[PDB]
């Protein structure tokens, strides 16, 4: 069942097995991934978050964001850690209340304390439109028709060491995969559908770190859904999706009743499907019981490329239609030497007073915001360019902006900038060497937002900065409740810090 809009969400330490070999884990709702919250467009959410962690290997404090929603007017209930909020120590609880207006789609929530994401608490969190302009392209759209891609590794995040390439030892379809080392033949997942019927297929990536080539053999995917914007349809055979990225498909259930594979190949880990790993299953109603035997294509004739999607409704793009042609255009210089990543110098250490803090203090600027040099303050109602070229180690990088999406004016691999039409998202690779991917937005939301590599081993690593958007109106336009305001505090005493 989904759960939500109202809902408590316990988080809790147990062994699990997803790939048969069995560790300890961090999940939320008793499961990998946790259970999907779910509501409508505009639905005030409240989910009261029960810290019951009792595992020091995994981190006993924990904080919750809702990725992709854009928290207008509660930055407080944004989650990341030491950027809106101090963690939720164990034994407390917290009511992250916000509401969900203009947004509708496919959203996921993770951890946002360290690397603690990766040790099990991410699940998907779905804003359903009951007047979905695509609404007429499907037959079926429910918790059968999302399928999660996770990265998932037998040693604890925290004894991966910082700012090393870290490689997962199962992909993970639905909770269910196989180990590339030592493999067994433990259960896949299972994806039923009935001959005839056009689903919307809800693809979440939930990586830690890899990005995926998904397909279904013998299928094609009809794209019509990017991070929570509606897309014209687009027709694919293969998808390349990075971490924390989201896309709804329409899946025709138009081929000959039977079994075919489900492939999400990992940019590192195992390679190929030796032993059935990097593999689920789709089943078509009155198929035998038994594995698939379809072929994937040796190259695939339709693959995804970005610059190919747009959105359904006009969305333009903010701006004039050049280089730097916005009120604060930005570029940033992303880096990485010695086990650290940095950005314009920079590299990211959490502060001890989260920066939402420190801005309802008073703190007048981002110079007086600590980390010092990893705050940028905002302009308010203005258009905002962000240049982020690539070359710095370990990429492709998936940068994500909180608080926002924004106009993918220039894409990886591809030197043309699109002024006119580009598809928007909250999360986008930034290629490789010499690519100039490059975003926009307007600041129409005050707060500290946080901007970083999605990959949660280089954000650990240091690949993040703080956008202080209108820090002037920060605090009347986020009011905060006396639960958040009692976080630091209480933190602070269990870990006998002084602020
Ligand atoms: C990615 O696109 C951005 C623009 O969105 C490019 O930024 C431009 O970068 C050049 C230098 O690489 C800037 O010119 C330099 O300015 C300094 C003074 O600030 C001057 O001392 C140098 O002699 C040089 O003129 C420019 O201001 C900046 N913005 C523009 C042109 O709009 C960036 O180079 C692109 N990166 C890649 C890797 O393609
Ligand atoms: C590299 O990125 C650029 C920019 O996003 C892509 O260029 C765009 O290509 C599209 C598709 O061909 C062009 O749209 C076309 O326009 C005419 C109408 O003028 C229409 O008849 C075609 O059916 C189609 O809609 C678009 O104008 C063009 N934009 C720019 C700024 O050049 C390009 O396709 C990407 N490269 C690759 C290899 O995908
Ligand atoms: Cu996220
Ligand atoms: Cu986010
Ligand atoms: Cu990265
Ligand atoms: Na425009």
């Amino acid at each position: 069942a989904q759960i939500g809009p109202v809902t408590d969400l316990h988080i809790t330490n147990a062994n699990i097995s997803p790939d048969g070999f069995s560790r300890p884990a961090v999940l939320a709702g008793g499961t990998f991934p946790g259970p999907t919250i779910a509501g409508n467009t505009g639905d005030n959410f409240q989910i009261t978050v029960f810290n019951d962690l009792t595992d020091p290997s995994m981190l006993t404090d924990t904080s919750i964001h809702w990725h992709g929603l854009f928290q207008k007017g509660t930055n407080w209930a944004d989650g990341p850690a030491f950027v809106t909020q101090c963690p939720i120590i164990t034994g407390q609880s917290f009511d992250y209340n916000f509401n969900v207006p203009g947004q509708a789609g496919t959203f996921w929530y993770h951890s946002h304390l360290s690397t603690q994401y990766c040790d099990g608490l991410r699940g998907p969190f779905v804003v359903y439109d009951p007047n979905d302009p695509n609404a007429s392209l499907y037959d079926v759209d429910d918790d059968t028709t999302i399928i999660t891609l996770a990265d998932w590794y037998h040693t604890l995040a925290q004894q991966e060491p910082i700012g090393a390439a870290i490689t997962a030892d199962a992909t993970l379809i639905n909770g269910l995969g196989r180990s590339f080392t030592n493999t067994t033949a433990s259960p896949l997942s299972v994806i039923t559908v009935q001959s005839g019927k056009r689903y919307r297929m809800r693809l979440v990536s939930i990586s830690c770190d890899p990005n995926y080539l998904f397909s279904i053999d013998g299928h094609d995917m009809t794209i019509i859904e990017v991070d929570g914007v509606n897309s014209q349809q687009l027709t694919v055979d293969q998808i390349q999706i990075f971490a924390a990225q989201r896309y709804s498909f329409v899946l025709n259930a138009n081929q000959p009743v039977g079994n075919y594979w489900i492939r999400a190949q990992p940019n590192s880990g195992g390679q190929g499907f030796d032993g059935g790993i990097n593999s689920a299953i789709l089943r078509y109603e009155g198929a035998t019981v038994e594995d698939p035997t379809t072929t994937a294509p040796t190259t695939f004739s339709n693959p995804l490329v970005e610059t190919d999607l747009h959105p359904l409704a006009d969305l333009g793009v903010p701006g004039q239609p050049f280089r730097g042609g916005a009120d604060d255009p930005l570029v940033l210089n992303l880096a990485f030497a010695n086990g650290r990543f940095s950005i314009d110098g920079v590299s990211f250490v959490p502060p001890t007073v989260p920066v939402l803090l420190q801005i309802l203090s008073g703190a007048q600027n981002a110079q007086d915001l600590l980390p010092a040099g990893s705050v940028i303050s905002l302009p308010s109602n203005s258009v905002i360019e962000v240049a982020l070229p690539a070359g710095a180690a370990g990429g492709p990088h998936p940068f994500h902006l909180h608080g926002h999406n924004f106009a993918v004016v220039q894409s990886a691999n591809n030197a043309t900038p699109n002024y006119v039409n580009p598809i928007w998202r909250d999360t986008v690779s930034i290629g490789g060497t010499g690519d100039n991917v490059t975003i926009r937005f307007t600041t129409n939301n005050p707060g500290p937002w946080f901007l970083h590599c999605h990959i949660d081993w280089h954000l650990e690593a240091g690949f993040a900065i703080v956008f202080a958007e209108d820090i002037p109106d920060t605090a009347s336009a986020n009011p905060v409740p006396q639960a958040w305001s009692d976080l630091c505090p209480a933190y602070d005493q269990a870990h006998n810090i002084s602020a």
